[PDB]
């Protein structure tokens, strides 16, 4: 029933744009896009087409009832000009889970991956090769039922667009607002899926953080103020735990955590090293407060595709500014992660995580 | 800064559609309202032929759900006068929604007049059979062509219209499973935002699979009854203190403040015949009240279906008969009678806004 890469239709652009000569994340797009339509006849043939507007019926359920989901992954170009995607199978898996949660049509993950490979191959010259640059890949699946009844759509659109990017200077630390009034996601909810509806409501919360002199939001959960995420990034703490053991901890996948690809990759790398405990456990502000008083915290940071690994130096909680000594500790773990990831992403070391285009 | 109705651009259709049993939200009228917002502020509002939207693939409406909507009804009286039901409350709510998603503010009375003009142009689409109306669907979306999660510098406000029939005293069954969560305290379930709806589609499919028609949304360790489908919930009973009462859950974060809900509270409070309260309702209380024969009627309220009775609730594996229909339903019938008198201009009333 899935659309097939074997049926890919291609229309080259006749309005090719000049590439960037200052890359602002997510604002510059390449010449082509993928588009696939689904209706009562199933999936149509996939097509690579020139970058262009979507035409939607004004009642489209994508716009009224948020039948929408997305992905985000990067492709990187090595010195030899070979382009490789970073662990894209995980994004495909996550995308399909999102689709099922929103009653959107199923597709074949490898068929989509091949279509995306073909699209990036067409726009290969858009993938920059300067240090710290990449191509951001944005798949999207939206419902497209022209009806105001809240219902499973009988029509949908799957499309993929591409953006050359730089950093989002990838080792500049940030300050976080930690206010329990704002709740990103709830157990039994959809916070662990990459659905559009999870993001729009955060915009005002981010504005409030800025107003309070902070740069990003630390999302707290539950009566014990668990640290869940930071902005649109997973949170990690490298510390000596209350039992005396040095560990890297991140919250477990209990429903309010988006299971990041970078997150998983950091756990995977640190487990492979075998040099300290690597654990998924709830982290509370009580534990962090005590650990900071007792000098046991080394580094705190967010993980995610767009910004990679970002250090945190301050947390504002219950009107008090908590200094986080991440930069004082190197930040050694952060720098090590960034170096090993860069070697893999740009092909300095062969690795099964990279998917060649 | 707001767009002004005085600046309205009118483009009449050259291809009118053939007019219509009306199925909710699937038939559209000939025209729509469109207004764009960008760095220069609001453009001039426009009434134009119903037509597709053209959106940049990076539009923040489609990636980060920078989208909200409204729903309200216009009614045509016997003499063809068309009137909107309490539209000021929808404009108020729409603006609260806009602020919550960092979308641009607009002047509520300017939008109302633009909407009046649109309905006037499409006045012949407003049906006048008993139980029929015109459903008005305003929408505001962010339209920033950027993958950054940020306040948009572009937005689009549009309004489409649907003639509708019934949706009106046929009772429904509800699935009440605490696994399902519509909204949480500290969330945005109390705003009419697109994001609150998409996740419910799968849950509604589970309700159907279990032989029920709609979802009774439970919340909290005490299994509070919050909402029913996309409708507010009311219970008419004799409470544990022996007092006859109409109760609906309070606006404490997980309840969408319905216009019909407020109207029912206003109406019953004005009668002064029984106690009318906003208080949480738990399954424990309902189970006990059912066993003691204290429950008279349970129903949902909302624009598309008005007031709908409930006759059954499946609470996990236990099937509960709700005696609404054996009790008249006297309250539901009275509310429906009085609202009809007001909506269709039988009785002049400040709740109605003439077109
Ligand atoms: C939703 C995926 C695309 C995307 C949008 C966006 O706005 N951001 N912002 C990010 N990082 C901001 C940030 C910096 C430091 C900390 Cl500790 C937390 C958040 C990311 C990423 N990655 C991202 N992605
Ligand atoms: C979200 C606004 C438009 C809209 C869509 C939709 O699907 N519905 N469904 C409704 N009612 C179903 C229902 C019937 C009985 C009970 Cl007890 C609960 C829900 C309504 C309405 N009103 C509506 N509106
Ligand atoms: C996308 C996302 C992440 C993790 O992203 P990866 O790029 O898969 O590592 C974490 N949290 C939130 C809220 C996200 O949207
Ligand atoms: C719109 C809405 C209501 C109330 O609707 P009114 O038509 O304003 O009475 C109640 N609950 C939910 C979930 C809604 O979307
Ligand atoms: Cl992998
Ligand atoms: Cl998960
Ligand atoms: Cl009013
Ligand atoms: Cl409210």
């Amino acid at each position: 029933s899935s659309f097939k890469a074997a049926d890919l239709q291609l229309e080259m652009t006749q309005k090719p744009h000049k590439k960037p000569g200052p890359l602002v994340f997510g604002k510059t797009f390449t010449d082509h896009m993928l588009m696939v339509e689904w209706n009562d006849k199933g999936w149509g043939q996939p097509r690579i087409q020139p970058f262009q507007n979507l035409t939607l019926h004004p009642a489209s359920s994508s716009l009224h009832y948020s039948l929408q989901l997305f992905e985000g992954m990067k492709a990187f170009k090595g010195k030899d000009q070979q382009v490789r995607l970073f662990r894209p199978w995980l994004n495909m898996d996550r995308m399909l889970r999102s689709a099922m949660r929103l009653c959107l049509p199923s597709f074949d993950k490898l068929e989509l991956l091949e279509c995306i490979r073909r699209l990036i191959e067409v726009d290969k010259d858009w993938v920059p090769d300067a240090a710290g640059t990449s191509l951001y890949v944005r798949p999207v699946l939206i419902g497209n039922e022209p009806s105001l009844g809240v219902s499973q759509p009988t029509r949908a659109l799957l499309f993929v667009i591409l953006c050359p990017v730089g950093a989002y200077g990838s080792v500049t630390p940030v300050s976080l607002l930690a206010d329990p009034a704002f709740i990103r996601a709830w157990v039994g909810g959809v916070g662990n899926y990459k659905l559009g509806g999870n993001y729009g409501p955060t915009v005002l919360v981010q504005q409030e953080a800025l107003k309070r002199g902070c740069e990003q939001v630390l999302w707290l959960y539950g009566p014990d103020h668990q640290l869940t995420e930071v902005g649109t990034m997973n949170i990690f703490v490298y510390w000596t735990h209350e039992d005396g053991v040095l560990e890297l901890v991140t919250p477990p996948l209990n429903g309010v955590i988006l299971p990041g690809v970078v997150r998983q990759s950091l756990l995977d790398m640190a487990q492979t090293w075998g040099e300290f405990r690597v654990v998924e456990r709830t982290i509370t502000m009580k534990q962090l407060l005590r650990a900071l008083e007792e000098g046991r915290v080394r580094e705190v940071f967010g993980s995610g595709t767009a910004c990679q690994v970002c250090p945190v130096h301050r947390i504002l909680y219950k009107d008090r500014n908590l200094h986080i000594p991440t930069m004082e500790n190197g930040p050694e773990l952060i720098l090590r992660f960034q170096k090993e990831l860069k070697e893999i992403q740009y092909g300095i070391r062969a690795h099964e995580w990279m998917f060649p285009v």
